[PDB]
């Protein structure tokens, strides 16, 4: 996160880390089973850490289990990066309590101007490289259409929207994909690309999770 600042330690109780030896994604835990991340975070041999802020020191409140399977949108375009959404089930079931706890699906998409939390352990540098060992947080608000397919002309499909500010400063950054973009208490976005961070013009853009709570409760309730 790019311009943000120390969310506090499990102030965001649903965040997740994803890792494979080192922290690679974030994501978002849905319930006690599941976690919704992007699906250009897929790898084999994931271990969901949940309950973290320090990522580096085991603290107390951790609870670390493994994937037991990942499921990327069957119409996830790796060129485009449309419907880059990915779900992971557990192993077995999380703790939920004050510090692990999930976040609601949307029932309607978020308007332009909702102000969000976006949080995660990427890069806090927009030139250069400083990962952080605590979770940062930054508050965004949702673009219009229109400013997101100017900023990003042809590259934006219906699945996606841009949250941050034009000035440039503030951002999501690599290491922060797959998790959470939080308005009003609900899942509406997903970390998923942009051009460099926090550049003046070239907001973050997110994948639209309103689009696709349906198959997300198609999908979980068949697997
Ligand atoms: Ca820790």
């Amino acid at each position: 996160i790019v311009g943000g600042y120390t969310c506090g330690a499990n102030t965001v109780p649903y965040q997740v880390s994803l890792n494979s030896g080192y922290h690679f994604c974030g994501g978002s835990l849905i319930n006690s089973q599941w976690v919704v991340s992007a699906a250009h975070c897929y790898k084999s041999g994931i271990q969901v850490r949940l309950g973290e802020d320090n990522i580096n020191v085991v603290e107390g409140n951790e609870q670390f289990i493994s994937a037991s399977k990942s499921i990327v949108h069957p119409s996830y375009n790796s060129n485009t990066l449309n419907n880059d959404i990915m779900l992971i089930k557990l192993k077995s079931a999380a703790s939920l309590n004050s510090r692990v706890a999930s976040i609601s699906l949307p029932t309607s998409c978020a308007s332009a101007g909702t102000q969000c939390l976006i949080s995660g352990w990427g890069n806090t540098k927009s030139s250069g490289t400083s990962y952080p060992d605590v979770l940062k947080c930054l508050k965004a608000p949702i673009l219009s259409d229109s400013s997101c397919k100017s900023a990003y002309p042809g590259q934006i499909t219906s699945n996606m929207f841009c949250a941050g500010y034009l000035e440039g400063g503030k951002d999501s950054c690599q290491g922060d994909s797959g998790g959470p973009v939080v308005c009003s208490g609900k899942l509406q976005g997903i970390v998923s690309w942009g051009s460099g961070c926090a550049q003046k013009n070239k907001p973050g853009v997110y994948t639209k999770v309103c689009n696709y709570v349906s198959w997300i409760k198609q999908t979980i309730a068949s697997n």
